[PDB]
């Protein structure tokens, strides 16, 4: 069937991807698995999926993996480091690359796949949040097919016409009858919290999403709507959408995953169970479909679906991200990096919930960097913004 | 650009279609307008849009129109009768035909369009309610493209993958990753009425749809969910869906217009403002899009969206329709015809709201017709079912 390289195989998206292959063993052959330090999970994945190669970024991890696969009788070839990860993404016989490495580390392996003209199942945030200009230029150049894995972008992609789906990132929305892209977001645990009380919210309260169970960092991004601000940046790049072609809508139940408004009045949407195997199986099978293991959405067991307009006084981070987009990749890169710093400080009880947006803004004000021209330039902006942000945190706590 | 015939130009769908044309003069040229008796409307449309031909089914109506148009100096050629109506649907130079004639009268002109390999903007219900097998066999043979205008079927079509859209009727749902078609319906004004109260509901209560302004017959079909039952019949034909590939859901707000469920768990849906120009414009511009005059749906001004499973004790006509499908076009034709009669009798206060489903069932029980093999056979089932139904109404209004 299709030959896959999975970048970040041991993480949450990687495991979900492998479950899709598990459900479809005649449609997908795992050629290469790439991870960072989780040797234990990597051994089990090598023993199940029989890849030609397994790469650990960490050298000690690669050495341990080799000894365990040997002890277990597997002939999977073990590589290490970043060049090896890029080589797997670029293998002549692979069809699809699941781009699921977390952070700036996912950037060069992702680009290797784009440069090799692969089908990219895109689930690394930094690719378009930080490198949207560079990566979209590179996709046009190699004719790589991007297929977004993130639930919102995937929902938009499924609700978009064929000429846009082929040509993703270069097609013209208006020419294809599209008025706007409707990005939906839960609004987080503090949708109805009095504004006064936001300053005193605790990490446990911020991470206590009534509709989720997720990592703490992304839980907090959901409470601030920084997570939607970042998807807004990705969406503008992915779908070639101007600011007037984007709408952000609060949808508390998260049943509708996002939508697309058309010239005749029609709105197309994707709905489903909250399970990343759906969007992953969509991207792996496109333009066809496969079983993902996800059960059919039961419309008789739903909460009523509601929508509201986001209030920028309640979600300053959402506005910041929209503004940062206008200023360029140095600003979006800086916002992303600042935000990692400030959220981790919030979680470590070094700053208040409301300090996240105020410090993110403060970093952006302090910076003026010029437009990145390559991945080294973005990495440099990211590194600088983190330092600015860590000093801002220390100031507040001191 | 696109040359069209509008069959039933003077009615509600016809006027809405001409509005889309009005908004898009460089994309659509009106070649032929066809109607029944509405001469006044037909004159205005001929004046504004300058069709090559206008036909009236009624001969006196067509004679009137001929004079009126000559005076006003229009060059439109006025014709009369059903053959002329079918010929307009088959014109060589015509690309699309808006099939918006009401009732059994829409059948031969719609079929004429299909036999000619046209793109058919399908509105007429009887086409697939009564002739579903005949018409889908015919489209498969000429490779005519059907594009459903009805809100539900249009929403389903837009939520279906491209290989199904382009081979509509013939394509295999399963092979294309589709597990089922989710047909949504409002549930009508009696959605929460105590069942025991249904028997005493008045015509005015049944037509008082909180969320709709439409005709009395269709309003009552909405209250009984006969309207959903007829759309179920149509959907099974149109989309090549087996019984297990269909789900009917009550959705009181009618914001989601219907949906498609895929193998991976994804559900695709079409939503929009309740305005027929949206699905009409979708069909006219497909595979592209066009402005329709319809305003963008305001998600911040909506009732909460809810869903429920239909109770067949509350909606026996829905279940009748589903059963009728399994019995064939003779049964769906008879159901449709019995229902025209029993609904009009209800609205005339000859029978009770609950006598619609009971008499519709009784007519089906008394019929014993062979599978129709052509439109003429269908028209004969329809005539006979009407007479059986009329007699059932009279039996009930007179005696026991
Ligand atoms: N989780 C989700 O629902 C969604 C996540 N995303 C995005 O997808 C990406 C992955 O998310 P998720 O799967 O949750 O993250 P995880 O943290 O669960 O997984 C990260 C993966 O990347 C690996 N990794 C880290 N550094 C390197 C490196 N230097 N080289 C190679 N591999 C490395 C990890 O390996 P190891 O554990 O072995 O060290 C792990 O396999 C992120 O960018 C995230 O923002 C987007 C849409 C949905
Ligand atoms: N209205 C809606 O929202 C929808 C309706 N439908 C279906 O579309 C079809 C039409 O609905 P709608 O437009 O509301 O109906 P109308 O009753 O408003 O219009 C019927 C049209 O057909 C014409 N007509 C009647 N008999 C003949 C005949 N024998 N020969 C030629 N023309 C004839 C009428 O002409 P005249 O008035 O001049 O006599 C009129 O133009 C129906 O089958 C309906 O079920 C489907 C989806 C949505
Ligand atoms: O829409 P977001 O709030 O950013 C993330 C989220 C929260 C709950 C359920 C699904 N997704
Ligand atoms: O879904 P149905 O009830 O058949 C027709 C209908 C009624 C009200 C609003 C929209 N459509």
């Amino acid at each position: 069937g299709k030959q896959l390289t999975i970048l970040g195989s041991t993480g949450s998206i990687g495991c979900s991807t492998l479950d899709v292959v598990r459900h479809n063993p005649e449609h997908f052959r795992v050629v290469a698995l790439v991870a960072g330090k989780n040797v234990t999970r990597m051994v089990e994945q090598c023993l199940e999926f029989s890849p030609r190669y397994a790469v650990m970024d960490d050298e000690a991890s690669a050495k341990l993996l080799k000894t365990m696969l040997q002890q277990q009788g597997s002939r999977t070839e073990v590589l290490s480091g970043q060049q090896a990860a890029c080589d797997m993404a670029a293998l002549e016989d692979v069809d699809q690359v699941m781009a699921a490495i977390v952070g700036a580390a996912g950037l060069l392996p992702t680009l290797a796949a784009i440069r090799a003209g692969k089908t990219i199942l895109l689930a690394n945030k930094e690719s378009l949040v930080t490198c949207g200009r560079l990566f979209m230029d590179a996709v046009k150049q190699s004719k790589a097919q991007l297929l977004p894995v993130d639930s919102e972008h995937n929902a938009i992609f499924q609700s978009l016409p064929q000429p846009i789906q082929h040509n993703l990132g270069y097609a013209d929305l208006e020419q294809n009858g599209v008025v706007s892209i409707l990005l939906t977001g839960s609004g987080g645990p503090f949708r109805e919290t009095p504004l006064r009380d936001l300053a005193t919210m605790t990490p446990d309260q911020a991470c206590r999403h009534p509709n989720w169970s997720m990592g703490r960092k992304i839980s907090v991004d959901s409470a601030t709507m920084m997570n939607k601000g970042l998807e807004y940046i990705e969406a503008r790049w992915l779908f070639n959408a101007s600011a007037s072609q984007m709408e952000v809508l609060i949808h508390p139940q998260s049943v509708i995953h996002s939508m697309v408004r058309y010239q005749d009045g029609s709105v197309l949407a994707q709905l489903g169970e909250p399970d990343m195997r759906t969007p992953i199986a969509h991207t792996m099978a496109w333009p066809n479909r496969v079983n993902s293991g996800v059960k059919p959405l039961d419309f008789c067991k739903l909460s009523a679906l509601t929508f509201a307009a986001p209030d920028y006084d309640r979600y300053p981070c959402l506005k910041l991200a929209m503004e940062a987009f206008e200023q360029g990749q140095a600003a979006t890169t800086a916002l992303n990096a600042a935000n990692e710093i400030t959220v981790a400080a919030f979680l470590a009880q070094q700053i208040r919930f409301t300090d996240i947006a105020a410090l993110n803004l403060s970093v952006l004000e302090k910076m003026d960097m010029r437009e990145p021209q390559c991945v080294d330039d973005v990495l440099s902006v990211d590194a600088n913004a983190r330092e600015v942000a860590r000093k801002e945190v220390m100031r507040l706590a001191s």
